């Protein structure tokens, strides 16, 4: 099919996404930047979608977190999420797609702004939300590895799939884990979708970037970086550690598996055959910036190797003394 301006798309229905793309790129993402609203929109895809259980209910990727915001945003596990919900609401009202579609579309468009990013498949036509998600379906950073894997598995994800989705933490920061240090990133490159998250979580924890003993927080290897207890434990767990390590300096695998697993997540509670493939609307992301490296001042001996079958790859360190990671704007 051909849109009004001559551009090809696989299905004529997708043409309506282009004005939405332009609007959100200019007015939500600060001119197609990989900034705070991109990170929060990506986070929102998960907090909407994971509200899905065969036993316990929930409509999955259905826009419920917007359509029933006063209910869902008050769940403890959704702390901090109301900013992005409130920011996206006007766009949904202004345009002609469902809240469920918009959440996934904004997430995909956002990721495409980030150097190293990947194009996530996007499908159009999610019905409006029918009911609020049940509470207690979103994993928390203080939940045990087994609890997290159980919940993600309940929603449909194998343990290796959870590792692949956690590539998102490569472009991520925390405001509520340690409120004394808002906007503290999970890796040294929160503006680049890269393997640094998987490297740096493997390093032995040395310190606290803010205060000690926050719930859901582990020791970080670097000033200016925060480590979730969940990520700490997943990098070291037999079920996930070898997959975790395999992401290190493997940009193609990170991209391939993130795109496929995000697509799966985006379709929780949905039937792909009842939707329209509009993947070709997502822009080409910028190329990777930077190479895979240990932080300056670190060596292989600082890695806590957790994959028995395969040794950690022989990365080199950035030159110079240990340095701190800048907070994110
Ligand atoms: C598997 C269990 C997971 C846990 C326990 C977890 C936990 C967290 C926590 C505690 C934060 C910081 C929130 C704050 O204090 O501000 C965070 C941020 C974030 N999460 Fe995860 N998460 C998980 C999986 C995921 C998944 C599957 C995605 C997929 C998109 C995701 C995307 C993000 C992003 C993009 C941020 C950064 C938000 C920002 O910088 O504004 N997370 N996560
Ligand atoms: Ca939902
Ligand atoms: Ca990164």
């Amino acid at each position: 099919a051909t849109c009004d301006d001559g551009r090809t798309t696989a299905n004529a229905a997708c043409c309506i996404l282009f004005p939405i793309l332009d609007d959100i790129q200019e007015n939500l993402f600060d001119g197609a930047q990989c900034g705070e609203k991109v990170r929060e929109s990506l986070r929102l895809t998960f907090h909407d979608a994971i509200g899905f259980s065969p036993t316990l209910g929930g409509g999955g990727a259905d826009g419920s977190i917007i359509a029933f915001d006063t209910i869902e945003t008050n769940f403890p596990a959704n702390a901090g999420i109301d900013e992005i919900v409130s920011a996206q609401k006007p766009f949904v009202a202004k345009h002609n797609i469902s809240a469920g579609d918009f959440i996934q579309f904004a997430g995909a468009v956002g990721v495409s702004n980030c150097p190293g990013g990947v194009r996530i498949p996007f499908f159009l036509g999610r019905p409006d939300a029918v009911a609020a998600s049940p509470d207690h379906l979103v994993p928390e950073p203080f939940d045990s590895v087994d609890s997290i894997l159980a919940r993600m598995g309940d929603a449909g994800f194998s343990p290796v799939e959870v590792v692949w989705l956690l590539a998102s933490h490569s472009i991520a920061a925390a405001d509520k884990v340690d409120p004394s240090i808002p906007g503290t990133p999970f890796d040294s490159t929160p503006g680049v979708f890269d393997s640094q998250f998987f490297i740096e979580t493997q390093l032995k924890g040395r310190l606290f970037p803010g205060t000690a003993d926050n719930k859901g927080e582990a020791q970080s290897p670097l000033q200016g970086e925060i480590r979730l207890q969940s990520d700490h434990l997943l990098a070291r767990d037999p079920q996930t550690a070898c997959e975790w390590q395999s992401m290190v300096n493997n940009q193609p695998k990170i991209q391939n598996r993130f795109a496929a697993t995000m697509s799966k997540m985006a379709l929780l509670g949905q039937d792909k055959t009842k939707l329209i493939d509009c993947s070709d609307v997502i822009p080409t992301p910028p190329a990777l910036v930077g190479a895979a490296h240990l932080p300056a001042g670190f060596s292989l001996s600082d890695v806590e190797q957790a994959c028995a079958a395969t040794p950690f790859p022989a990365l080199t360190a950035d030159p110079g003394p240990v340095t701190s990671v800048p907070p994110v704007p």
